[PDB]
């Protein structure tokens, strides 16, 4: 017999399209059965449910669509702390990460560089809680390119990343990847897919930081570009490509990547073949607004002048993104746990967003992260999964109701109850899996 | 700011090592315990400051497991190609579960003899997860064809995975085994270890219980190595745990100067005297011979069960010896992190034959022993001690299965802090997200 | 508040046009804030002036575009040495090279093989003292090409220098870089930029002595240059290529870099050709003065080097005439005799003392393509990059090689050498305490 | 895992630059630490120093001052190691300086033959006197402390 939950909702919010007054949600098992007003519930689903919720706000999960799950060590403030922190501590450091997103109405997230595959293996047996996983395995970069740690000297670095000289040690599975020319890049995605990746991201230009790299000049050559995309093609992966400078965002865009992370530099130009060839703009104004919010504090003072203009384009090519029309999706750039919820206050308070775009950006939209890979997910729809939250008050007269967890009072998972009133820590019928 | 202060009042205070008092009090000032007697004897200092005051029937100290190993494996192969094959990322999360549950049953210490105990425990200091006090031995040290060794997988994957020859990139010397061969590597095998932030160093003296590859009657490493590895270990203050079964392992082990052993399934009077003259710990780990017994030889060929049948006989003549010949116990499961430690306490009293008192007092007092000088003064409630205490509902030395039931564990303090009780989230008082 | 220094000259040779007598420049900061005549200096500089000099001649600080950051012990005679000599005492030796390079009034060095990358992390945190240092990095080289080690057997060679078996001990950092094929030449560029390289050098024809490679014979395939020119310009950076013989200079061309070296072999199709792509000449005369001044080497093989040289000067000589952009380099270690190189390019090429500063200040910059500053002449809003002179260098070029007669060097608006500063420039800290 | 170990960074990084095994291009055995385990091992590390010309020879014979990761009051090196570390050093007319804190490796590094002792922190009266008698320098350098 199916499993029959019907939640009574004073506002349903779909994720697109128009919120219902007085409307009621029907779970079969692990998909949505019924979306619609109150009064028009089909009477089977009345007489055969299990059990009955009545909130004041409904809606679908969160997505973020541009997480890292590092779980690093406190010790290096660069790069470093991913090479030198042991795996098994960082597994334990996103297992609670993890649980905190889910806490928070975060049933999905894309992770862009870490351990996402391998932590998922811990959500899909049971062992833990957390998020929808849909991970790249590891960042692909060039050498000296984004991914690099250029403090290290190479051979440290590629001997930890590269593809050539395979080796005990879990090779081929950490957070990055260095790979140069056509064949090599052909096995760094080929290492990604092996380990469940269901995205590939690239290194498509510098760091935000000019130190090192630079974000106005492009990595990898168009050659790679295209080899990469065409590899992840062939397993129904698309490919997210890191970009700020005009060069890096035009390699990529010619290479086929269909998600574009950041976009800094992003123009007319760019928002015109965005919406032509349906590529996602993922913005993560969140990394911005942190590094403008310590107003160069340590920083040279032509660095942090460059530090602002950058700032300042990346406003105006999200808020251009916007106006005109390009497809968009939320994404922070942080740990899992992280102050998520903070990037749909900034598509708001800095994109000008409404707060239902807003909203469309982090459910609805959200899928297209992942292209073919995707579930019918992000809508509270008929036949859609079943991943819904429940909120204490309406997020459409204030977007920063998210950034209280408690506000968050039931969440669903492919239709299990993993917060809600009763629903102990590790939800509902919980057992101990080492028992 | 101010010391912190609780009040604890018990109807039943069972201090670990001593005669139980009826209408008690606990105080705790920080991270340790500043008074424990009868109710009416507190000290009026600490009926002024006290922040907040308990009340519950039965206080006794947090539990030790003293044979844990933080694997955390994925369930793919059924034999030790899973500690090689699982991504430690993969371990590292599903050990937090366990950690978690370890601590919800009371659980405030673990000794680690196989594993990522050392690296999960970074995430418990940290404050990112919860957990017991880990004391891990970082990877279980072996010889070539010893106990560690995974047979079925050709030589040359499992010493380039877990030799000490060979430096390279991808956690080199961080595993969940080591294999050494010889004093130099040995040395070696044992510094690498304490690296890591080992606080006790395990060896494979014996071959293991199954018998398919190694025998268990037969010793594992030279006396030569083995005395080597004491001596490395005691140099930083630690001691050797080992592994042992038939008795020329056990007493190669105890000639080396190994201050803990597992198993000990030969174990006669003369083990037991030499054990009590040196100072020696017996870790019985039943639950293992338990698990197997339980099977009845169903996979197994009928000569095998056997032998199993024969070894479990003698583990447990070797046990009840122990008790009777007054051996200082400790208790130990042999398995993962939020398993079913609480059962080791019943086969003590049943199988072994101690009083539920003397099991209490296996599993708490005598427990810190199993990490020599790396203890602190705990697994007491006494003035002086670190304020590991757990609350019951119920008397466990009327039913020794009540540690069983999770729930019946109502109050958990680790450090003086409360992890566990009425009103207190799952991450503990006062937890916040560690990611914001 | 702005750190202003004005000075008197009383000749002032701006590096690209006409000297004035009677002239003043103003440093703010950093950068140039007014040349022209005593007379114009905007009354605000003269109101806010922090200090005042007057000297008889003022020029922008000097560049060579030829040097290599080797360090090496004085042990091996050939390359050996570059392999064998362990940096930390190749630093030591650079660390007085910079120093005497500033004191001669050499402001900008172009590294072409060597640890110019790692030195100027010590001058950028204040350690040591020098010269912006453009560098290379490691030169890239094919096997058997220029850049390798014939004395040594190849495993030894490749394992020091390859782009292959990633390694512990500073792998990917040194003198030389070996790839061979397209993608091992990727690696290769970007291991360059990695250190911080602001310029990419490749070996294109063999070495000027003809015993293991032959000068006239080409080096790399068209299909390896292109990849290391495109590689280099996606990070805005040229590439500088070693060349003499024709075939040599023509496949470089081809490829797009835009800066040749030595190009001993260039006649009037070259000369067209550099013209037409905006390519820089940078001659390396010194190279051909030192083995010419020597005269133990076989009666043929000595006829072969003076062949090269006569078709040297002529190359370059032509190429002055043709009026080919033209930079001067001495292709030596920091601190050597580059002020010949200015000599050179007039009693040799044919230039006026004029035009030879211009080769030496103003042109300089060009061999990093958009790696440059606006530097190497005496302009509003240039870096104030600005030497002090006792005497007219156009009355005698060879009075740059008097360090003496160099009184006063400003880098980045600095003072590191004039009346009454110590060797370490003003204000200068034992960086130590 | 000595004082001359670097905690932060996994073992085979740390080992591949500064052990005495897998000779390879790259300035192998000239950097500024060490690490060496086994009498085996030693000799290789005290000659590896003398062949870049060292005129003396230094071990870290207890822990750091900080106690994070080693502890000061441990001893580091077996007596075994120390010895042999010393006669290699001494057949080229070299005397060992030993960096010590605690008592234990002060003790351990005088048995051995040391010259030289660094820090000295917990030497007492019995430490001062076998330092007069067998000729053994202390240096303290108390401007690490301050």
């Amino acid at each position: 017999e199916a499993k029959v939950t019907i939640i009574y909702a004073g506002l349903l919010i779909p994720g697109d399209g128009e919120p219902l007054r007085n409307a009621a949600l029907v779970i079969s098992d692990k998909i949505i059965a019924f979306v619609g007003s109150e009064a028009d519930i089909p009477k089977k689903y009345l007489r055969s449910t299990q059990s009955t919720h009545r909130v004041p706000v409904l809606m679908p999960g969160l997505w973020d669509c541009h997480m890292h799950f590092g779980g690093d060590d406190d010790y290096y403030n660069d790069y470093t702390s991913g090479l030198a922190t042991h795996p098994a501590s960082s597994g334990a450091r996103l297992a609670r990460g993890c649980w905190e997103a889910l806490q928070n109405g975060y049933t999905s997230y894309r992770d862009l560089a870490g351990y996402g595959c391998e932590v998922a293996k811990a959500i899909n047996d049971g062992t833990i809680v957390g998020p929808n996983v849909y991970s790249s395995g590891a960042a692909l970069s060039q050498t000296a390119g984004h991914g690099d740690i250029f403090a290290l000297p190479a051979g440290e670095v590629l001997g930890s990343y590269g593809v050539m000289n395979p080796r005990p040690g879990y090779w081929g599975a950490g957070p990055l990847c260095i790979a140069d020319g056509v064949e090599e890049v052909r096995r760094a995605v080929r290492l990604q897919i092996r380990r469940g990746a269901k995205v590939i991201k690239v290194m498509a230009s510098g760091g935000v930081m000019s130190r090192d790299d630079n974000p106005n000049f492009a990595q990898f050559s168009p050659e790679e570009l295209k080899v990469i995309v065409e590899e992840a093609a062939r397993q129904n992966r698309i490919v997210s490509a890191h970009v700020h400078g005009k060069a890096g965002i035009m390699a990529a865009i010619k290479a086929g990547c269909k998600s574009l992370e950041h976009v800094s530099y992003a123009d007319e130009e760019v928002w015109e073949l965005m919406k032509e060839k349906g590529i996602l703009y993922v913005a993560t104004r969140s990394v911005i607004e942190i590094f403008l919010a310590s107003n160069g504090e340590g920083l040279v003072k032509e660095s942090w002048a460059k530090l602002q203009a950058l700032a300042d384009s990346h406003l105006k090519a999200y808020q251009g993104a916007i106006k005109a029309g390009v497809t968009i999706a939320l994404g922070t750039d942080t740990a899992p746990g992280g102050p998520t919820a903070l990037e749909l206050q900034f598509a708001v308070e800095r994109g000008g967003m409404t707060p239902l775009e807003a909203i469309k950006a982090a459910t609805a939209n959200a899928p297209l992260s992942v292209g073919p890979q995707a579930p019918l997910t992000g809508q509270l729809r008929e036949g859609y999964e079943a991943d819904v939250i429940a909120l204490e008050e309406n997020p459409l007269e204030d977007i920063k109701v998210f950034q209280e967890p408690k506000a968050v009072t039931h969440v669903w998972k492919g239709g299990k109850l993993f917060k809600g009133p009763g629903i102990g820590p590790w939800g509902e019928d919980a057992r101990n899996p080492f028992l």
